C-alpha cells in the first residue's frame, strides 16, 4: 500500500536483546530500550522512494532509498554499511546491507504494513531477531 505518514509504535519485541548479541554497552541499551519506546517515525513513499526519519532523544536518523538501487545507512550499532531495498511481495521489502569496512553478524532489516495498517519493522543480526509494531497517526 502507501507507507507515507506518522507511526507510533505500539509494540515490540527483543529490542534489548539484538542490541546486546551486537555487543552494546548495557548502560547504552538502556537508553536506547528508552529511546525506542518514544520513538516517532515520519515516512514519506512516493512509489518506490523512500524518504524515512526515525526521531528519538538521543539518536536521530534520516534514510533515503529507492528499492532496487543501492545505498549508504548504518546497521543498528551504528557501523556504516552498502544496502539493498527490493519487494519480497506487493506489502513487504527486504533490506540487505554490507559492511563499508571490516566483517560482523549478518545484518538486515524488513518492513510490511499489513492489510490491519499495521507497520512491522523487523531487524536482524544473525539469529537474533527483533520486530516494532507501529500504527499511522
Ligand atoms: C525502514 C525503517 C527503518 C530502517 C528504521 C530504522 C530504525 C533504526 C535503525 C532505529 C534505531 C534506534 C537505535 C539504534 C537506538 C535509538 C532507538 C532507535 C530505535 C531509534
Amino acid at each position: 500500500p502507501n507507507q507515507s505518514g506518522n507511526w507510533k509504535i505500539i509494540r515490540s519485541e527483543n529490542f534489548e536483546e539484538l542490541l546486546k548479541v551486537l555487543g552494546v554497552n548495557v548502560m547504552l541499551r538502556k537508553i536506547y530500550v528508552a529511546a525506542a519506546s518514544k520513538q516517532a517515525v515520519e515516512i514519506k513513499q512516493e512509489g518506490d522512494t523512500f524518504y524515512i526519519k526515525v526521531s528519538t532523544t538521543v539518536y536521530t536518523t534520516e534514510i533515503n532509498f529507492k528499492v532496487g538501487e543501492e545505498f549508504e545507512e548504518q546497521t543498528v550499532d551504528g557501523r556504516p554499511c552498502k544496502s539493498l531495498v527490493k519487494w519480497e511481495s506487493e506489502n513487504k521489502m527486504v533490506c540487505e546491507q554490507k559492511l563499508l569496512k571490516g566483517e560482523g553478524p549478518k545484518t538486515s532489516w524488513t518492513k510490511e504494513l499489513t492489510n490491519d495498517g499495521e507497520l512491522i519493522l523487523t531487524m536482524t543480526a544473525d539469529d537474533v531477531v527483533c520486530t516494532q509494531v507501529f500504527v499511522r497517526e
